[PDB]
């Protein structure tokens, strides 16, 4: 029985091959058939590309004595290679073409959500060409999705030598019997089939994926739609920084590029972002996900006016000054969506660009006391219940996971009832004891939540809505003004509270603002419709933020 | 007596004035003397830059305002603008002209060194221009040197009303005969020398610095050359990183731009590039000072198989993969300095450039023992008193105090005989047991050196040394590779174990390699000179790594 996969890179989990090359530029240039080919095998196992491959030389070291193996072949063959001929820019051109398989890597991100260790075994050199941020790009996007990477340059060893089967077969801790192994090259694929290993001749995806799935009985072809990369608490970069003598903020880290702030809302966690952060950072950006003040490892005062929106705004301005940003996108949801438009009217300068995810942008009232105006829409009750100091903190400590269950739901899911709250005397007061799980959440990320709200409880995020007189009187500050910075605002259908139709009036205060909209997305946008957020937000990104 | 100095941003310390640039237009477009300037000042506290300095409004509201006072005073004065006449283009070349000016930054450090609580007054708006960034970069630097920044838009106060300065003498807790008062604009400063606070009128720098010396009888003006800005370690981003189970990597982040990866020596700290950190984030890095495996916050496992150059790479290179991070420049001192060698030479698609300090590269010999090589240079003898498991640690933990005052010295300060340590049965066997304090260390300094090294002592930093062989034998796999990524080596003059001449044929190996030197400089490269260290890194990662 089967529990390992193994790939190879180029032309497997990687396409086109770089191989194939080889055979299109003798073809454009007209040079005879497997001139190229013949120049780049040349001495076999004591030639330039065995060195190369197993790690003797680099390939800037190589790039010269290919280009005289070509000069031989062609001597041989009677034929002349044009003047302007350049394996670097052949290569260069190929190494940049490729791109990964998608449908290979979703195979193997199956087979190793169901249990299944997964390899990749690949013949490669040490690229030191001014262009190898390309390739070690690919390669770190790639390799974060298997438990092994194991490259000739660096074991010393090339396929089709033995003793690197011998080496895999170490490194899996399996026996060959237990291995599948997949190569688009007959010789490679001999010596793991000599083993005992079963072997899959990789030529068109498709056919590959069906023997695939044939020998390992685990779907893999006409697969629902996967749902975005998530984040392993553990294995991420954790940041903390002081922003004033008893306030310490605790982010996540991931990526190079533009730095995106990510503001989560009530009552959330860096991790609610967790579908977001892999894609934002694969897409170029250095995303930076806080746990926002109350929350997580940020610290958690206990006074009311610590959470005022005056406050928050002042202390993310030296978050950023502490890690030396002079700019920042603020990507905000609920809470953190409020924070971000606030960011947006008071500190222009140090907000590169604004998203609010179900958030819309909404001035205060001067004629009106924001009470008032909280009472007079009844979907907004259980903001009134929130603020008597304690009642709201004992119903939400209570049970922990209850807690996470019951709010954490898509549109259909719902268990709550958050009409007459103060009057039903709580949210949870006809929903279940031990609800269902949501089809949005799994056992493990709803235990995530419930020990982080395990350090300070539910105090520091509820203290958020106990400053709706001193949050009024600082936006009625910014009344005269326009958000003219890049803004985008996401709504979601189906969010009963911060509902599509609040948004409406935006752009008579944000003129230029762009828009998304989510179709059949409730409250918690992030996990609801992590794939939408996703698009929605990487384009925005890409053509506003830069 | 004086405790407290204000200063303003326009015309004080930022060169030159915004305000002169109207004055400037009027005169090469030939408009009548002081047109744009009325249109500015335009309906005085009631007006449209009043609006503007409260916060009532942003920059790009005002812009269309400012266009139709020109207009207007235009009108009157029987005038007329050109048509390509752009207030925007004005503002965006005016504020973009501004920088810091140097020698009032200067006297405002030296006063908050000297006890004085510093502040900066500014009358400013609300930048949403889609340059702002240049401005947010300029507050950002000059902010970070002084106690209190008070912006005019944020406060909703404008100077010369005298609720200002009684919010300013609010905010500094001193009376008004406690604080010296800088500003360029004579109607600005009556308020303050009305409250009885001592007043400058700053036209040219010089002058205004004589007088602000004689008032405080500090020496502000003539004063040596500055130290580079150091690093608070309680005011830093502190990141974890976790490379395998039982390994996690510290390390302190400043700046946005391409990663820079600070790697530093035996028996040092992420601490020792205090010098370099905040100078390379105002040279548009990122920079990741790094605790390497053993020392500070990182994890210290026993073993000494666990500091192998190998293992120690392989997990530099996890560390960018859990970050996100394609490549990062590689810069190493001493112990780093061979760590970042073996980076470009293993790993050179992770390494956008590689620096060293001190270190030079010397490829391994194959046909004789590392061993044999570090014994017949009688400078190396150390690293053979290192070899033997607990003797160093023992002589190395019983006074931390005394071991980092002993170390940590200038060339001419040298207090230790390296020659035969063995034999004489320790480095400090001739050392005083209370050592003096080096002219390039402060007592605070040392102690968090000390503080740092009660974690996990010597053991981990002494396994560095411990590897010999394992290294060797993996240096011997790169025999036949070149080095042909941008590579920098820096040479101390006064190094006597890493002389300068030991890094004489490293063009054998690194052909382009760049260099750099510091005459009159020990050891201890960062801290000796860290004016030249960082004049030198920066003029080539400016031209080399982007
Ligand atoms: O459709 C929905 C469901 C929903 C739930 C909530 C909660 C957040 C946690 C505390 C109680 C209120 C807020 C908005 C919406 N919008
Ligand atoms: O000039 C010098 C002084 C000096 C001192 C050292 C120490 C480092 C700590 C452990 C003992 C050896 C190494 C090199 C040099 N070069």
């Amino acid at each position: 029985t089967l529990r390992a996969a193994v790939f190879d890179l180029d032309g497997v989990l990687a396409l086109p091959a770089v191989f194939g090359v080889l055979g299109r530029t003798e073809e454009a240039l007209a040079l005879p058939r497997g001139l190229l080919n013949d120049a780049f095998q040349k001495g076999g196992p004591e030639g330039a590309t065995t060195r190369l491959m197993k790690g003797e030389i680099t390939l800037s070291q190589w790039i010269p004595l290919m280009e005289e193996n070509c000069r031989k072949c062609s001597e041989t063959a009677k034929v002349c290679l044009p003047k302007n001929f350049s394996i670097k820019e052949i290569f260069d051109k190929a190494i940049s073409a490729r791109k990964i398989n998608r449908p290979m890597l979703q195979a193997a991100l199956m087979l190793r959500k169901k249990g299944f260790t997964t390899a990749i075994l690949t013949n490669t050199w040490l690229d030191d060409r001014a262009e190898r941020d390309g390739l070690a790009q690919l390669m770190c996007e790639l390799k974060m999705h298997f438990d092994f990477l194991i490259e000739s340059c660096q074991v010393g060893m090339v396929k089709p030598e033995p003793q690197i089967y011998k080496f895999l077969l170490d490194t899996l801790k399996a026996s060959p019997s237990e291995v599948v192994f997949l190569d688009d090259i007959g010789a490679n694929l001999k010596p793991a089939r000599d083993l005992g290993m079963v072997t899959i001749l990789v030529q068109d995806t498709d056919t590959a994926l069906k023997e695939l799935e044939k020998v390992t009985g685990i779907q893999l072809l006409n697969t629902p739609a996967p749902l975005p990369t998530s984040c392993n608490p553990s294995d991420m970069s954790h940041g903390y920084v002081t922003v004033k003598p008893r306030v310490r903020l605790h982010f996540v880290e991931l990526g190079s590029g533009p730095a995106v702030c990510l503001c989560h809302g009530f009552p959330e966690s860096w991790y609610s972002w967790r579908y977001q952060i892999p894609a934002l950072a694969q897409a170029g950006y250095r995303v930076l996900a806080m746990d926002m003040k109350g929350y997580g490892e940020s610290s958690a005062p206990p006074e009311i006016e610590e959470y005022c929106m005056e406050v928050l705004c002042k202390e993310m301005v030296t978050f950023l000054d502490k890690l030396g940003l002079s700019q920042a996108v603020f990507i905000g949801h609920d809470w953190g969506g409020m924070l971000v438009w606030y960011m947006a009217l008071f500190y222009p300068e140090r907000v590169r660009a604004v998203a609010s995810l179900n958030t819309p942008f909404i001035p205060a009232n001067p004629n009106m006391s924001p009470l008032e105006s909280i009472k007079a829409n009844p979907v907004f009750d259980y903001q009134l219940y929130f603020q008597e100091p304690g009642v709201a903190e004992a119903e939400l400590e209570q049970n922990l996971s209850r807690t996470f269950k019951s709010l954490f739901r898509a549109s259909d899911e719902s268990v709550l009832s958050m009409h007459k709250v103060c009057e039903a005397g709580g949210l949870f007061v006809n929903s279940p004891e031990e609800p269902s799980l949501s089809r949005m959440v799994t056992e493990e990320e709803i235990q995530f939540y419930v020990q982080q709200f395990k350090k300070s409880g539910f105090r520091g995020p509820l203290n958020w809505y106990r400053n709706m007189e001193r949050n009024w009187k600082w936006a009625c500050k910014s009344l005269g003004r326009k958000i003219l910075i890049p803004a985008l605002m996401v709504t979601a259908e189906k969010d009963f509270v911060l509902v599509p139709q609040m948004s409406q009036h935006m752009e008579d205060w944000i003129p230029h603002l762009k828009r998304g909209h989510i179709e059949d997305c409730g409250h918690w946008t992030q996990m609801d419709k992590p794939t939408e957020v996703n698009q929605i937000l990487i384009k925005w990104l890409d053509s506003d933020a830069r």
